[PDB]
């Protein structure tokens, strides 16, 4: 969609509880989530060797946070690799934050 809002809160919201999120794999993540150019994913698939979870997943946020839509796919991308708890921590965000307008 565009112009981020709900999308941009959710952001900075999970940044609060991105000490939850450092227990992840951001790799799995990857094919889970296809919100974003294939370049910022594999951006992610660099950074992700370099130093594993942190540097990634904060860079995987911050490529996420511009693609204005990315927690609804990014649900099923902590879901998609059993992450359920994850997913349930954003779609809780999300659950305020616009949930479903129309």
């Amino acid at each position: 969609g565009s112009m981020p809002f709900a999308e941009d809160k959710t952001y900075k919201y999970i940044c609060r509880n991105f000490s939850n999120f450092c227990n992840v794999d951001v790799v799995e993540i990857l094919p889970y989530l296809p919100c974003l150019t294939a370049r910022d994913q594999d951006r992610l698939r660099a950074t992700c060797t370099l130093s594993g979870n942190r540097d990634t997943l904060w860079h995987l946020f911050n490529t996420l946070q511009r693609r204005p839509g990315w927690v609804e796919y990014f649900i099923a991308a902590l879901r998609g690799c059993e992450l359920v708890d994850l997913a349930d921590e954003v779609a809780s965000v999300y659950q305020s934050y616009q949930p479903r307008t129309s």
